DNA sequence: GCCGGTCGACCGGC
DNA sequence: GCCGGTCGACCGGC
């Protein structure tokens, strides 16, 4: 991770930042992205900026199918692409803005080298209801990628939780956590199928004992999936069927 | 409804004017329906209000009709904590935007609106568990002639400096063939359509749709748990 | 403590 | 045309 380096800047920074009032909190993250945007420059990319310089610097290479070329790795293509037509149709005139469905908030890039940042913004005011944390089917996809082209090396996904409160008419920072996915112990998250088949935590809560390899993780990862997978498709029956096969 | 019998009104007015427009829609309502639109917050406010005699969460959800009690009702300690100078708001997880009931009938009213100029990816309606319960409820308790669950749509565009409504649209819930309503399971397991495509055919009597629906909703809840085996388990076994 | 449902609407593969 | 996956948090039952 590029950003625990200055986590504890970062931490203090952020606790004390305001914001107006009407994702509630999300223009917390606007903050965020310009706090990473003031110490890392040349590392910071909201992820449609990040696929805006790399279209801009080829030019010359259009058309979807020779686009996607330019990610050299097919999981990363997975993670930050948009679609076919989307890519078909990019243009200097027509640039990528911001997609409610993209995968990460802010990408930090080095060496080719890349950190995916998502921050879950929350409300600790109100119930403590875990927010859904990436899709455990994307995670999976990801995850196969990952053995297929034999890339664990490539990228990290981690999140940084912005704790606030609400102060009169003003939104306020009063705590932050950050945590590293593939540091976490794959068999023990929390797959909530029907909230869009959401991987959920908390940040603070989020355990880091993990000790492998990134392959690992990856393999752990897919059997747990699997496994959820299977209890689920059985829990419908009861669920979702026994108990109304009375009216019929 | 309520609603359809001036539906030519509430279009006239909707386009044209400059994605929050459930505000707008509400609006005209309360300025031509005083006495009959509430947010379903409000609803729940005045139903508390016009009782201070009654307090606690069991004596106050005896107010409501196991149905509607479910469908509106808050849970239990909002509701033990609700009081005059500490009022319901709004929140997310309701399941209505407005409510306009007369005469003890209840219309449950969703807008729901649309980017036109984006693509036509049908959004949430309800959740297809909520209704399935719902309907389980109609049932058990014999009540089908309490409310009525219709969506109004919102079409809007980007043409200006701000928001533009370009077209409305309206249906009812229970005058769709139940059959035929998209269950997107990993959506929240969210009915899924746009107002404007819904079929308004069905001449079956309430509690007909409701058999029919739950029907629809057991087998739609098989295919997915089978689904969820080709999709989530398969395509993964050859890695673990 | 444990668990999981609900709103909101939004692309893109073939 | 036909299908369905994703992001965003966020409540309440026992
Ligand atoms: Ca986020
Ligand atoms: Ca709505
Ligand atoms: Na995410
Ligand atoms: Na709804």
């Amino acid at each position: 991770s590029f950003i625990k380096p200055i986590y504890q800047d970062i931490n203090s920074i952020l606790i004390g930042q305001k914001v107006k009032r009407p994702a509630a909190g999300e223009p917390f993250e606007k903050l965020v992205y310009k706090f990473l945007k003031e110490n890392l420059s040349d590392l910071t990319f909201k992820q449609y900026e990040y696929l805006n310089d790399l279209f801009m610097k080829n030019p010359a290479i259009i058309g979807h199918e020779a686009r996607y070329k330019l990610f050299n790795s097919p999981t990363l293509l997975f993670l930050l692409s948009r679609g076919k037509a989307a890519t078909e149709n990019w243009s200097i005139e027509n640039l990528f803005e911001e997609k409610q469905n993209d995968t990460a908030d802010i990408l930090l890039v080095k060496d080719q080298f890349y950190e995916l940042l998502d921050v879950k913004t929350r409300n600790i005011s109100k119930s403590a209801f875990a927010p859904n944390i990436i899709s455990a089917y994307k995670l999976a996809q990801t995850c196969a990628k990952m053995i297929d082209n034999k890339e664990f090396d490539l990228f990290d996904i981690n999140y940084l939780e912005v704790d606030w409160e609400l102060n009169g008419e003003d939104l306020v920072c009063v705590s932050t956590s950050f945590a590293e996915l593939f540091k976490s112990e794959p068999s023990e998250l929390y797959i909530n199928w029907a909230a869009a088949m959401q991987i959920q935590f908390h940040v603070r809560d989020l355990d880091q004992g993990f000790n492998g390899t990134r392959e690992e993780w990856a393999k752990s990862y897919l059997k747990h999936f699997v496994t959820q997978a299977e209890q689920r498709a059985i829990s419908m029956i009861d669920k979702f069927v026994k108990p109304f096969k009375k009216y019929i």
